[PDB]
């Protein structure tokens, strides 16, 4: 066998069967004779292939497999690797190399000290040391994805290694099995559960990698045995709960204060697959306030080691969910009562208000919809919303690199093609990756895209507010016609620029059968 | 004084006064109080901002001053650097770190393990350990950016640095002047010119960093002297020679066999600022053939490190170029005569051949006109058919990396506001980096586009060709109207299916007040 | 041919032709067959391989090789690197990894991640590709180490590449000869001569690379043509001029006021061969004072881009030396007066004062010997108490690291065999690298290595001091006989318990055939 023909069976055996690509000249001893039974992605820019790999990666739970050319290629996406570590991303990243005789004299194309060049964004990056250890360094890519806590991993081929021989022993990859399905022993699991069920007012507040791990549905069961409030922690990549379910408190803002300040008179707070935490703005102050203490449980030994505060357990987020929510007691206190529903601001018969969109988003959307968010300066109101009763609903940039909305929901659309995917992202965003619009037309996969358009980085105006900075550049962006570059990579096109054409523009796209652009002309802050 | 006062004072007083930028919350504090004699690029994704600044930097020969998101506006630029890296350009990039408060806990936008994000592509990369540090680690940045081999540097600055206190002995730094100016001692320099003098058939080949030290005049006079033909170094980034002086030969094949070939039967190979070689393609055979050696002149060591073959020397090369130049005898011998024009092919009245459209635009363009290139599958017959007399009128992705050209030509627009840029990019390069086209709009930076659209990534279906592989997925890029695309960043655009209208075209594009993107229907390979 | 044979043709052709090494599994194969015209050097730690080889290469101005055992053997020699790093030493670190079949499962004495491993204390750091490649990549290390600045590079080959087919092309890297022998051009060094030629009150102050140039009698007849002081910079590793000259001024202070208060009222003060400056206390205040203006000439871009004032130049100092020395113009000033010699300190029937052992040295070693100091609180009096006329006489750890002169003493006297060595180093500083002394017993190297006796760490009290430190634990280190030490690795011993017994051991080991160890019994501080 040759190793090309050893590497595609141990990518199929481990249940792998598309690429996510941007070919180059490195990289097609690799493609050429491409499998059958696998289907390739193009898309036009290197941040847009990962985007569409990681949506596809978070939606789907399982490893996607990437395929990009040398330096510059794998530099192009590097943006994007900054995103997949923070979201816990399983992304097998490839690129080609030079040939091995071409690598000395630095031949143009070739990686220089290619191992390195995406650290550090990533658990594992690896060039092999010859021809016949490439299946192996893929395996090892494979599973360092793959295992707790999930992430980005680099395996950089010379290119002349695909048609030389494999080693027979190699087969012995195919079919390996590695768990990191683990929970807390018994013993320490009981001491849990016997404080749990000793709280007199305990909260939950719950992480990304909940959604990741499907434990949704579990962690609605153990907040209502502990009739517990449940917060989403802060800067949230993914929605872990049911948005109108009583428990449900919603987002927590990214301050320090502000935290300890929403926790007070919580005695015990249990944070189930979050870091701890990922604040943002300066809001400095206590930690936690006296007699509340904090439980809590990640997958991530990064997490557990830099928390400022609180007890730890590494473990499976899956597993433990699932053991809590059937060990605790259900409690005698009363289930907390449902937050109301937010008001209709007034909206005359000119430009949207956010708020207007996502009203609107709501009462169309079907109850399944999956939302991506890139618009900035909404996030708060568009978590307080739309009704997301399902896992696998909401996504948002987990560095905060934009650039991933446009061209993850393409590939959460693709992972999820029964549910309607609606990404709404500003103006600002769009441009990051808006060439990712093109694989949508090829495709034919009916992401909708909602552009937001107030003309300007809203975000970085109100940040600048915070600070009381003056005179800053940059921070306007006129001139952006959408449903020309829609039309320009092959995507429908529409514009509202009052709530009767947004009621008519959605309700076309949402009967549409390919992608639909929507440019909404929303109030400039 | 405070840190962000001293360092724009550090920056003008060192030639700085143009920030190249895509802004974000960490840069407000930098960005803020913007002083009135800097200007601000604003562009809309970061291998954009870096382009554009890399063609400015190239063409003013000059370092360019870059403003940069964090990790993921630095990791979207990488791609970028990977090309600055092989072409020497000096680029400053500072990126904004989470206030020093806020970097234990890994708050949101924290740059983590920054340094280490753009190794291996540059010089330089580094964090200060305290406020008052950052003048003097932005005066490392200007000066390792500066010096030979120029190339790029990295500095990331936690935002609330700005508005520390600096220290007032930073004055030391404003006025430092620092030169690599450097030449070959007298008495090996002596020698080497016996062995140019002595030579029966000397070539010289020359490459980008000739260019770059605007060394091409004292090259041409060098090469008449010697009366020896005069090459290009292969994978060419820049144009180092007039293309229609006699003793120009043109660009090299990249590959040992055909190098050597060439070579054959020149008894000393004297090549300037160029590596040794950037070969790309598999054409294995001898390094030289018995009776050539090479001396190499490089400004870098890791060029004369890597070298297969020849002595070598490191030194500033527009200090040698001149001392050669104005030392060697005028030999005897005849001057080389002048290549043959390039034959017309035969053109109907349909699709565009490449040679048709590089005729067309050798004949309408200025003589001062300057050209970048990222059409890959017809770099050869652009070398051929352009008429380039002056320095500065060449640009090519120096690592092989697309979505250089288009942000690179409005870089060099803006340096060499007198000269025609002309860009001629394929359909599947120009998605890369398209929405630089709005930052020629918004500042009227007249650079001309020109679209070579085929349909598919033409360079790949050659080397698949070369290797035999079949079934490769991905090689097409259909579907794309690059007049939208034009229209969305407010960027003037015209079609040319045929001769006749890629006159037209060009003349209008030419005439016009504005930059010009011209969609060319070019024949499919 | 194969990969073993070609690679020691590229070291001999190189000029190398001695091994420091400490073998392992991984280096048999490169080791077989050792070559007939080649040495060995053995030394039973690795600290001790690599400071012989650095003592070797800083007195013969030449590269040195070594040989290491994976990983373990390289880790253990990272500290001989850092002062390697500091002294700019032409050092070619060579390690043996597992072989290539092995590297993927991490067999035991796999060398992880191999490049990474010495940075950042080396110049390039590599592992090849291919077997094929090792002779390349050799020549590559010996370049990066030989070309300034020079500095230790690292290479880790595979044990199963050296019985591999060599490629036949390789011989073209044999009888390379690259050159970094660099001056200023014409202009500027007129501009810079003039500068020298009308100060009214110039300074010179030179580093350890004026040294490794062999640059000093340059660096007199420069400081005699200006009638100039000369001071050596901080922190010294080497000495680059006669300690009794009468332009001499000794060593600087290594603190940032010390230095501006002893500059002024020079109004042009030239650094040749030092970083500006290697401070080390904490000192703060000017950089320099008004008037006084600074001009730097550095092999190293890193020196000239981390000076907080003045210019510089960056080029080679043997070249720049020589030019300087021979283009300015003869002073009509009065030559600086010498400085007087030091006092004789008090010295009763007991204990020895240091500055009564470097008297005595002084009186009683010839004209020739060279110095080797570690004895961190006595330095200052060594710089006052030795006349150094010859180059080369003089070398201190340039990191500061301990456990560099013992080793390095016994390269030293290898390269210089008419050379008497003398190296003094305290008691702390004796049981870094103390197995070293195997080597001199083994091979016959006649270093004297004096031991400065007074039972604690020194300078640490001294620094605890400053700081007003208390409760300090881990200062004092009684209870080592280095008599026996020295009978353990065969060398043999002498004690002096007073000044009696100091001279008599001195002439007994001035007149010994063989290393000899003198156990001093200094004051305690
Ligand atoms: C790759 C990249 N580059 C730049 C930034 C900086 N940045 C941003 C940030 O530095 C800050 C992000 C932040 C921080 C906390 C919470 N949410 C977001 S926001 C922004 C403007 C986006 O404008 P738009 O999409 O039109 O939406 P709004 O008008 O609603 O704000 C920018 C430019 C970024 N985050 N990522
Ligand atoms: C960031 C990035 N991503 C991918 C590649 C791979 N690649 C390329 C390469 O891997 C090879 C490049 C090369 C190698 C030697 C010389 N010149 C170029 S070329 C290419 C197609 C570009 O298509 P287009 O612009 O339409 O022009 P042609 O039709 O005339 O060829 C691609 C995609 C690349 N070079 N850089
Ligand atoms: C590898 C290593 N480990 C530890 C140190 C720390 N250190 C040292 C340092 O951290 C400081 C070094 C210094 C700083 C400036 C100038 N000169 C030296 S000195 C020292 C004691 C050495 O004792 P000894 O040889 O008996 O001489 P003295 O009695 O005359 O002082 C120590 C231990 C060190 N420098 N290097
Ligand atoms: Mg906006
Ligand atoms: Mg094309
Ligand atoms: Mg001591």
């Amino acid at each position: 066998a040759s190793v090309h023909g050893t590497t595609y069976e141990l990518l199929r055996r481990q249940g792998i069967d598309t690429v996510f690509g941007n070919p180059g000249s490195n990289e097609l001893p690799f493609l050429k004779d491409f499998p059958e039974d696998f289907r390739y992605i193009l898309a036009l820019q290197e941040a847009c292939v990962v985007g569409i790999a990681d949506g596809y990666a978070q939606a789907s739970r399982k490893p996607a497999f990437i395929n990009l050319h040398s330096a510059a290629g794998t530099g192009n996406a590097m943006g994007a690797l900054s995103n997949a570590w923070n979201s816990h991303s399983p992304l097998i990243v490839t690129a080609g190399q030079q040939t091995r005789a071409m690598i000395g004299v630095e031949a143009l194309l070739t990686n220089v000290d290619a191992a390195n060049l995406p650290r550090p964004l990533v658990k594992w990056s690896y060039e092999p040391a010859s021809a016949a250890e490439v299946p192996h360094a893929m395996s090892r890519a494979i599973h360092m994805a793959s295992m707790a806590p999930q992430g980005p991993v680099y395996l950089s081929v010379p290119y002349d290694d695909w048609d030389k021989d494999a080693d027979p022993q190699s087969h012995h990859l195919f079919d390996r099995h590695v768990s990191s399905s683990v929970r807390l022993n018994d013993q320490d699991l009981d001491i849990l559960v016997k404080a749990l069920n000793s709280a007199s007012n305990p909260a939950i507040v719950l992480g990304p990698d909940v959604d990741a791990a499907n434990a949704n549905a579990d962690c609605v069961m153990l907040a209502e045995r502990l009739k517990a409030p449940v917060w989403v922690a802060p800067s949230a990549p993914r929605c872990p709960f049911p948005t109108r379910h009583p428990c449900f408190r919603g987002l927590m803002p990214a301050g320090i204060a502000a935290i300890s300040q929403l926790l007070e008179g919580h005695d015990v707070v249990l944070v189930i697959g979050a870091p701890v935490f990922r604040y943002h703005q300066y809001d400095p102050g206590q930690y936690l306030k006296p007699g509340t203490r904090l439980i809590s449980v990640t997958c991530d030994p990064l997490e557990a080691a830099r928390a400022p505060m609180g007890d730890a357990i590494v473990a499976d987020i899956g597993a433990m969910a699932s053991a809590l929510a059937n060990l605790v007691e259900e409690s005698s206190r009363q289930l907390p009562t449902a937050a109301p529903e937010p008001a209709k601001v007034d909206q005359d018969a000119g430009r949207l208000h956010p708020e207007t969109v996502f009203d609107t988003l709501n009462d169309m959307a079907p109850e399944n919809a999956i939302y991506l968010n890139e618009s900035t300066s909404t996030t708060a109101q568009m978590w307080q919303r739309l009704n997301m009763r399902n896992p696998g609903s909401y996504y948002f940039c987990a560095a905060g690199g934009l650039g991933f909305a446009l061209p993850a929901a393409i590939g959460v659309q693709l992972a999820e093609p029964e549910r309607q995917v609606i990404a709404v992202i500003g103006d600002g965003s769009a441009n990051y990756s808006i060439s990712a619009l093109w694989t949508a037309a090829q495709y034919n996969i009916p992401t909708i895209f909602v552009i937001m358009n107030n003309g300007t980085y809203g975000a970085l105006r109100w940040f600048a507010g915070v600070l009381e900075a003056e005179n800053v550049p940059g921070l306007d962006v006129p001139g952006i016609d959408f449903r020309a570059l829609a039309k320009g990579y092959g995507v429908q096109a529409l514009k509202a620029d009052n709530l009767e054409q947004l009621k008519g523009s959605l309700q076309e796209a949402l009967s549409a059968k390919g992608p639909v652009l929507i440019e909404v002309s929303t109030v400039s802050p």
